[PDB]
DNA sequence: TCTTAAAATCGAAGTTAATATAAACTACATAACAGACATAAGAACAAGTTACAGACGTATTACATAA
């Protein structure tokens, strides 16, 4: 999940803002890990808004 | 032909009843819930249509009375 996070953040890189590419690669794979397991992590599905 | 790691097995009942750690904001679309209306289904009353019952009235016969 991680890795299709930083697919993602690839994608959607931009240098001209001059910060590295590890601070904006590490909230997309926060995301994906986070999203993953909301949504796989248990046998009935709790939607994401009862998960928070 | 000789080590060496794996693979498999090891009695019946009986009873037994589980746990417990570890992003937020925003935008959009969809489903659910409630209310009101129309419709289809049933309940109620009343009427009409029809034949049969129940006792009366009639018709018939036989006995009694009158000539």
């Amino acid at each position: 999940e991680g890795n299709i996070g930083l697919m993602k953040a690839v994608d959607k890189f931009e240098y001209r803002r001059g910060y590295k590419f590890s601070t904006y690669a590490t909230w997309w794979i926060r995301q994906a890990i986070t999203r993953s397991i909301a949504d796989q992590a248990r046998t009935i599905r709790i939607p994401v808004h009862m998960i928070e």
